[PDB]
């Protein structure tokens, strides 16, 4: 499967023709406050520099898997550990966040995916309520040089070819999103790639994080995809929100 | 396990020390107001005459057995089949509702326990978030015989005896709830009785049923339970929310 060109994703996933998929644009206008949304909270999130972490170029993005031990919790009760994370971009001068703000797209985007408690591996919670959960926040140009991206983002020429990978010492996970855990937006939708599973929770943070305009073009610039490509512009169409209300933490 | 007396429920189920139990006590003025709560839907209650339903009679409630096709939704994609429903009650001059309101214990109390359809066990739903869902009601004293009701009351004395059980002709499970399906409150919490798994989801009506004294006396005053004793006060005390906000469907 590819951004761009064939085969249909419907073919390879039934799920990735569901009613309730994502990403979205947030229309902050229609967003219902929602006083139930408490703070995020974060626990393990500051990893030491070993072990290492392996950052791979999967042809869509690029991924750093995380260890064991990162908690996190949406609400009292709503437990969660963190899986992975990922990025979306696009191209010179051009947006490549998967959500939108009233139709703006953002330079590009992170997700942290992360897995309910209540299930041992991701194909149990696949379609089940709640079973996954995304943070994600929007990246935009910044003044200065963001030094948490910088660890990673120093690290992308050696990841280059497309399905190649590289070990990276632990870091602060928690200082690549946004300091304010207290406004965002959530909404259940789906997975943004085969198989496109529903009963995901994404909370979308208000507050951006700034890269440098440097930082963002070796983002956009430096990874290769399938073919003889770049790998740019691995961002889904906005979704239908098909009657769901998008919650907001805040009023 | 019994009502009313040893062993303490945690040496019978050690999740029933869970920090996120159910019932609890409701205070609407602490509740949140949460505009994304939409209409409850509950399609394929209204059930013919035949086949006919199982009404047993457990020791612990009065649970009449759901066919397939009652198909209910919380929210958008959020649906829910429904498998059985019973009641919880006091005795003379005594309510034995399970949820309060600002600590008012109303005189009885129906649960209609559904299974999410992204699980195809109940097995695999217990303490998976939103696996189980229970609608609740709170039954009042009114001046009318109520006739929904009427239904089951009318063959309690045929499985008086603990354990016993009997046939009963279809009917339409809907008219047993309140008028307005718009107003509610919801929280999650637990199964409650042991197991007292967690992950439930609790849809409690802010409109209450009336049912005659001789009607609440009937459910009161004619089962028999555990040993050579009176199925009675069949409630568990309220627990503490831990941090968890009641949320409304209305301001
Ligand atoms: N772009 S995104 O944030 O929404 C995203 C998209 C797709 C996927 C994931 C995340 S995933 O949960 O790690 N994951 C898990 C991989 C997996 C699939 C089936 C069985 C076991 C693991 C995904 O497929
Ligand atoms: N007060 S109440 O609504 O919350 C309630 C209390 C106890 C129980 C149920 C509901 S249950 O889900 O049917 N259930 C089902 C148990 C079960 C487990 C595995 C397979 C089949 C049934 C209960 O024990
Ligand atoms: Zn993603
Ligand atoms: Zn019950």
């Amino acid at each position: 499967w590819r951004y761009g060109g064939d085969p249909p994703w419907p073919r390879v996933s039934p799920a990735c023709a569901g009613r309730f998929q994502s990403p979205v644009d947030i229309r902050p206008q229609l967003a219902a406050f929602s006083p139930a949304l408490r703070p995020l909270e974060l626990l393990g999130f500051q990893l030491p520099p070993l072990p290492e972490l392996r950052l791979r170029n999967n042809g869509h993005s690029v991924q750093l898997t995380l260890p064991p031990g990162l908690e996190m919790a949406l609400g009292p009760g709503r437990e969660y550990r963190a899986l992975q994370l990922h990025l979306h971009w696009g191209a010179a001068g051009r947006p490549g966040s998967e959500h939108t703000v009233e139709g703006h797209r953002f330079p590009a985007e992170i997700h942290v995916v992360h897995l309910s408690t209540a299930f041992a591996r991701v194909d149990e919670a696949l379609g089940r309520p709640g079973g996954l959960a995304v943070l994600a926040a929007f990246l935009e140009e910044g003044p200065e040089e963001n030094s948490a991206y910088e660890q990673l983002l120093s690290r992308l020429e050696e990841i280059a070819e497309e399905g190649s990978e590289t070990q990276v010492p632990g870091l602060d996970i928690s200082a690549l999103l946004p300091s304010d855990f207290s406004r965002y937006f959530q909404y259940e939708g789906s997975l943004t790639t085969p198989p496109c599973a529903q009963g995901v929770i994404w909370t979308v943070f208000q507050q951006t994080v700034m890269l440098s305009a440097k930082q963002l073009h070796t983002l956009s610039d430096t990874l290769w995809g399938p073919g003889d490509s770049r790998l740019q512009l691995n961002f889904r169409a906005t979704q239908p929100l098909n009657g769901r209300v998008i919650e907001a933490s805040f009023p």
